[PDB]
DNA sequence: CCATCAGTGTACTAGGACCCGAAAATTGAGTTACAGAAGTAACTGGTATACTCTGGTTTCTCTTCA
């Protein structure tokens, strides 16, 4: 099994494809938006907390 | 006439909740220790909203000088 995996022989569950449902196409958008908000907020939130600590 | 091009008649998926039972885990009582923390169960002040005469007031005729 390890030697087979080393040769890059895809197991059955790796070649297993499933269609992108519509609610997933919505969750993705909402989640990317939320993650970008968090990533942009974290620096400024930390700066604000540091100013408060000083 | 051999190209092309919807429909069709199905088992075979794809999500999509949902259920059925089993097995493991817990709860619960019983004891007896142990220390300390919750968790009510109790008496005992403390200060305000009505409250009840009361002290003053107010004309209104009169009192007392003047």
């Amino acid at each position: 099994t390890r030697e087979k995996a080393a040769q890059g022989i895809k197991a059955f569950e790796e070649l297993l494809v499933t269609k992108w449902k519509n609610w997933e196409k919505a969750l993705l958008r909402k989640s990317v938006v939320s993650d970008r908000l968090q990533r942009l907020l974290q620096p400024k939130l930390l700066k604000l907390e540091y100013l408060h600590q000083k």
